[PDB]
């Protein structure tokens, strides 16, 4: 899209499964279904992953973009 | 539906809040503000899944808060 | 919308300060600007829930409080 | 003159290098960049010390944690 | 002290010994003797501290509010 | 110079080698290219070192000025 | 009535002693500095445990990271 949008990568996913990595290696696998210019965001059926393993299902949770590290599309 | 507007449509209903360095809360969501600085009713302190202290009304500033979740009344 | 206009019901009642890295305070609050900064009389500066120092009035910045809660 | 992210814009549709802080490195094309260094990678791929350790594919990675970007090969 | 405005109870402390608590565990003493809307102090016959007793006389000095975890006076 | 203006150091340096300190410890060194009010800056032909010992030549480089402590000259 | 950032200004072109986060400690002549408390040292030099560790000559440091600023030498 916009070379000076980059949260527009994040409208191409909205209702579509993303990763969500945080800050000390944290990691969330979730349907995104919003988010704003802080990168705060809103995920649907949303589950903590560690190494890979899933080890938390929380259903919707937001989530503050001050943690977020990367943001990227998973299944 | 912006991501705050969410917490509006808890306001008065159980959530779990999750702190930085994993110190997790839980209590009944009273008010919030843009910077997601909270008031929870009924909070208590929790590791490892088990309550450690009982707080009752509580002001968290959103700069700790890592997550916040969906809860229930026991 | 009201937590910063809900700590104002405190205004001059025992409250609470758990701050970042876990060190606590108890006292009066007396006064707080929207960044939590505030000011504490007959304040204590605890640790496990044993009194460490008597500080008597103090201001704590904001930027390193965790919660505050409703003391007793 | 070019001050700092016009060097960025140069890069655009390049292949880059961005380091994090504690350490963890990736590669990708970059795409879009904002100013607060928010950026988003095509065939992005996470280094384990020079070794793939995970392909993201399209990535977006908040400035804040950024150390430096440096061009690819 | 108004209510709204914190940093008063600075102002009630100038030229008055003070305890300043930093970020780290870290602690100073001193004489208040100037202090901004940030926090940022001028101490005067400056001192750090460790386990409540001297590290390090350091005279004039400016501290950063930034590093301040909080402020004490005394207790009266 | 202006003792209002300490970018003005920075100014002064523009095309010539700096060594850049940033926290943790890491270091960098290269030829300043440009850099903005918060310090963000290019490097060419930059080399990250490592007690002393370059361990990484990344020839042009972006760095934000964020993890910098400080900037001397090379 | 002196302000913080002006009694700084008092010590322009003197000896000044930075103390910085991590402990790192610099002694130089206080050249420049802005609102943020970045600023410029000449005949600077780091110092561990009291003793000098490296001659830096003129350099740029970043307030973000100063916790103290004193007079020194
Ligand atoms: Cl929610
Ligand atoms: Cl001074």
């Amino acid at each position: 899209v916009n070379v000076q949008r980059p949260l527009d990568a994040l409208g191409n996913s909205l209702n579509s499964p993303v990763i969500i990595k945080l800050k000390g290696d944290r990691e969330f696998r979730g349907v995104l279904k919003s988010f704003d210019l802080h990168m705060n965001l809103v995920l649907n059926d949303a589950e903590e992953l560690e190494d890979g393993e899933v080890t938390r299902r929380l259903g919707t949770v937001l989530i503050r973009g001050d943690n977020i590290v990367y943001i990227s599309r998973g299944k």
